Parts: C-alpha cells; structure tokens; sequence
C-alpha cells in the first residue's frame, strides 16, 4: 500500500514514467515503482491470477479483454469531461463489455523506416524488394530490410495485405469462428515472406534485436519498426525516413493498429492511487511529453498533445499506415490468435513445414 508498482515493456520509454513518477512523489510523497519484466503479457494473468503483482499495467489493448474477462482488471471510471479530453476511437479499444477496462495512453502503427543515405526513395512494393528493377539500387544491396521475424505482429501486414484476418467482424460483433488465417490472402503473403528467405534475401534467425541494431549500424536500408525505434535510430545518427509501408500485390500492407493502454490491477488497493497518477498526472500534457521524449509513443490519445506533434512527419507517417490497417480486437481469444500464428510464421520461415501445413495447423488450433 501507498507505492504504485507499475509494468511497461521494454521497448516503451519506462524512463520517461519513471520520470513522471517521481513528479508524483515530489507531491503525493509516494512511492512509485517502474518495473518491466519480460513477458509481463504472459507473467500478468499469472501473478494477478494470485492477487500479486503490479499496481497499474501497460499493453497494447489486445491483451485486456482477456484480463478482463478473467477479471485481473478494475473497471475504470473517469467522469465524462475527463474522457473527452481523449478521442473517442481509443476509448472504444479499452471498452470490454460494455466497461472501461483501461485507460488510453497512445495510438500506434509500424512503418517503412529507410536509409536516406543508402536508398533516397525506398520502394513502393513488396515485390520490388527482391527484384529491384532498377540498376542504381543493384550495387547497393548491404541487406535491403530487416525486421524482427519472431513476434508475428511484424509479419501480419504482409499476410494481411492480400486478404489474411485473424476474426472476422461483423459490424459489432467478431464472428470468432470465422478464421481468416488460411486462406489465398494469408498463403499469398507468407509465401512471399518464405521467398525473401529461402532465396536469401533474409535470415529466418533474424529478431528485434538483430534488425535493429543492424539498420542503426548501417548494414540494411530498411525496416519495418513502430514509434518507439525511432529514439535509438537518432542517437545512431543514421539518416531515415518514415513511410507508408509496401503494397503486396497491389493492395497496401495492412498494420494491425494497437492502443497502448494502461490499466489497473483489481487485486491492488492502490486503485484511487492510481486514478490520480494516471488521470492527473500522466494524461496531461507535460506528462505525456515526459514519457514521450524517452521513447516516442505514436499518435497520444489525448487530443491538446496530439495535434501539438502532429506536425511530426513520421507520426504523420505512422497515421497513415495506422489507417489502411486494422485496429485489432481486444476478445480474449486474440491470445490464441497470437501464439497459433507466431508458431505458423517460425516454422513457415524455419522450413519446418510447408506453408500450407502451417497455416492451416494455427487456423485450426484456432477453431478449436
Ligand atoms: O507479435 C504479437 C504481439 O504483438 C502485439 O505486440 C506488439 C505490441 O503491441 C507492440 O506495441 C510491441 O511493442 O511489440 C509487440 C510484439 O513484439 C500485441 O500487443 C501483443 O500482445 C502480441 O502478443
């Protein structure tokens, strides 16, 4: 009691909370601590499922429904002038029957981040990247993109593209049976990312932190990262551009836009404690801007700071990628969705299976 333990992963700016933390305390005079383990996604259900843990959390909104329908999470309740402060669509993401579960902090969509210096006007498609077509380019592929191929939240855009979708919605309602993982759209993008491959334009062992460090050293002209990358990239003194993503057989490559959003462990009595830090201290203005200068958060949720930044070419960039794709379904069985294609996408790139047998396995598991 009285010491808010708060979660956020890694790649978030928990320096910059951390920061806004102690602003807290130089009033409250009260304790609050910024941990970020690894795997918080899949640690939180477990030592909530114990009434332990983390005061306040931090995840894409994805995650909560799940939380919620286990009940890990207090329902939120902040008055009606609190919550116009905020554009309504990020509301709707921390809405899990017909109750605010979290509160939204920023939207957040990846995007094309190119070397200026290596390539001065980065590709328009999918299927340029192998095949160039183009001669001044030829001498400079250095690898052409990297991107971690782990987290199958990186590759979605590709299999989306063409038509690939986890569950399919029905104007309010996500008919959880209608799987889109395996079929023509999904085949077609993953195919296509098998190829980049096993026709060695990329490495099956490649990861976050691979890809990153490699696009910031120099060796790669591309990548495909969200917000928070672009901190590290300007103390690599790299020159990058952020743009609209690759067209995969002519239709555009379609994120899955996530709402990180913050919420508050039911099992801790710190609840009103974390009502004022959250409302009071972190939505607002300086609050954000402190969080944010650590690692950039995407579009903010809240409108004042938003339209502030929103001058920010790569946030201007990273709306419009944000806006082809799909805000994705905070259902509890995203969970599975994740896992079952994570799986799909690692052997498919692995050479572990076929990419057929692949898809059609995670689809399944998915059914199931
Ligand atoms: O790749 C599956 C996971 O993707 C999303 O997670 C993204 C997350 O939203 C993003 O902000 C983060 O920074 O990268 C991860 C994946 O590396 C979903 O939020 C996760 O819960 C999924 O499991």
């Amino acid at each position: 009691e009285g010491k808010l333990v708060i979660w956020i992963n890694g790649d978030k700016g928990y320096n910059g909370l951390a920061e806004v933390g102690k602003k807290f305390e130089k009033d409250t005079g009260i304790k609050v601590t910024v941990e970020h383990p690894d795997k918080l996604e899949e640690k939180f259900p477990q030592v909530a499922a114990t009434g332990d843990g983390p005061d306040i959390i931090f995840w894409a909104h994805d995650r909560f429904g799940g939380y919620a329908q286990s009940g890990l999470l207090a329902e939120i309740t902040p008055d009606k002038a609190f919550q116009d402060k905020l554009y309504p669509f990020t509301w709707d993401a921390v809405r899990y029957n017909g109750k605010l579960i979290a509160y939204p902090i920023a939207v957040e969509a990846l995007s094309l981040i190119y070397n200026k210096d290596l390539l001065p006007n980065p590709p328009k498609t999918w299927e340029e990247i192998p095949d160039p077509q183009d001669p001044r380019v030829r001498g400079l592929y250095k690898s052409a993109l990297m991107f971690n191929l782990q987290e199958p939240y990186f590759t979605w855009p590709l299999i989306a593209a063409d038509g690939g979708y986890a569950f399919k919605y029905e104007n309010g309602k996500y008919d959880i049976k209608d799987v889109g993982v395996d079929n023509a759209g999904a085949k077609a993008g993953l195919t296509f990312l098998v190829d980049l491959i096993k026709n060695k334009h990329m490495n099956a062992d490649t990861d976050y932190s691979i890809a990153e460090a490699a696009f910031n050293k120099g060796e790669t002209a591309m990548t495909i990262n969200g917000p928070w990358a672009w901190s590290n990239i300007d103390t690599s003194k790299v020159n990058y551009g952020v743009t609209v993503l690759p067209t995969f057989k002519g239709q555009p490559s379609k994120p899955f836009v996530g709402v990180l959003s913050a919420g508050i462990n039911a099992a801790s009595p710190n609840k009103e404690l974390a009502k004022e830090f959250l409302e009071n201290y972190l939505l607002t203005d300086e609050g954000l801007e402190a969080v944010n200068k650590d690692k950039p958060l995407g579009a903010v949720a809240l409108k004042s700071y938003e339209e502030e930044l929103a001058k920010d070419p790569r946030i201007a960039a990273t709306m419009e990628n944000a806006q082809k794709g799909e805000i994705m379904p905070n259902i509890p069985q995203m969970s599975a969705f994740w896992y079952a294609v994570r799986t799909a996408v690692i052997n498919a790139a692995s050479g572990r299976q076929t990419v057929d047998e692949a898809l059609k396995d995670a689809q399944t598991r998915i059914t199931k």
